[PDB]
């Protein structure tokens, strides 16, 4: 992506450099006092609430490059308390105190949109998502998963649409109502789980059931979402 | 608030002056291709979404001041077909060209910060209605937009935290959605007296509504301290 690849150069240019994190890690908590703007530029990640139960609620899904942020630009206070753990076994990572993210932002501002068309696609991104959710209910949830995964991580085998990514961070991602919903889709032959890897074989049923995020991921990602379209 | 007026102020001095709307009129739809930034200064409105089967569907509510965009600010292309309803019987709205909003923005940082955090609440409200969601179901996703109602225009007297409201709007804010509203109202969380509501029992609410109430709490300290 070009805009990335601009805003990495952006901030290395001004002296903020990458920091590399392993799997559990978290890029950013929910305890700490400072907040950041994380430029998550490679591998996967997962925004996490952790209530005083000890139990640990997945709220979203970041796959690089995308821009997480802690606090709000302005007040500086925390958005929500919130933890960024890598899911992938490795990420690639740029942590900006967010009082200097004003500082690097005002001067250039077009990484400034490039920072502000992240939160736009966020903000539509859950409300294609409400929308899939309050027609399909779980099962609609859980084909736009699938279908964007599809978009962006799927290519063509003899088997169907392999999902390339490995089965490690797959597995992360969740793959009793849930998998009861997931063998139904086994069942009508729309995913097949054969060696070692996950595969798509009845795409448009993933679009029937997603139409809402199918229009994101094409409002958002027209380029990615033509590749099997 | 105060940043809003400010921003209203950058309008009116560089010449963008408000537009008058009126409850059941659109600011933006989703058949135009050109797309707007909505500086929604003052009213009620509600984002909204017709798919394939034809028939409405109630994404988001916004109060004056707030700001709403039918596209992004880079590729000036659509976010999403949705339509934006005032459900408030007058509404004052900026209707920026969503091209000029750039440079706009790129005169006086300041504003564009105030444009970007509305963003960040957009963000943050919506994760946080899937958390409450994720716990406590419908029960809990109306239990949180009564509880940012019971904030927002929230007034405090001995029968309860009367709401602001005149109750043709609240007509607008489906079958279980009001079977739940009327448990709430059966169980005096929210008793109906003198013609108006009044939240009897704010508690439940934040009980089933927790992580809402924390965004209110981290977004709008100024209004929930009243009501805590
Ligand atoms: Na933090
Ligand atoms: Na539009």
């Amino acid at each position: 992506n070009a805009q990335a690849e601009e805003f990495k150069k952006y901030l290395e240019t001004n002296g903020i450099k990458p920091k590399q994190f392993h799997k559990k890690e978290l890029i950013f908590n929910q305890w700490d006092p400072q907040e950041y703007c994380i430029f998550l530029y490679d591998g996967i990640t997962k925004l996490t609430s952790i209530s005083e139960n000890g139990t640990i609620m997945n709220l979203q899904y970041y796959k690089g490059a995308f821009v997480i942020m802690s606090g709000f630009i302005d007040t500086e206070t925390s958005v929500g308390y919130y933890n960024l753990e890598v899911i992938s076994e490795q990420a690639t990572a740029y942590v900006i105190k967010i009082n200097e993210l004003k500082e690097l932002l005002s001067k250039n501002l077009t990484h400034f949109f490039y920072v502000f068309q992240t939160l736009q696609k966020q903000v539509s991104y859950s409300l294609a998502k409400f929308n899939d959710f309050s027609i399909n209910g779980k099962l609609g949830s859980i084909c736009g998963q699938l279908l964007i995964l599809t978009y962006v991580y799927g290519k063509e085998t003899p088997d169907g649409i392999k999902i390339t990514l490995d089965n490690l961070t797959m597995q992360e991602l969740g793959y009793s109502a849930v998998s009861r919903i997931i063998s139904k889709l086994k069942q009508e032959k729309v995913i097949v789980y054969k060696n070692s890897c996950f595969y798509v074989q009845n795409l448009d049923y993933l679009k029937r059931y997603a139409p809402k995020l199918d229009e994101w991921f094409y409002l958002a990602c027209p380029a990615t979402w033509g590749k099997l379209n």
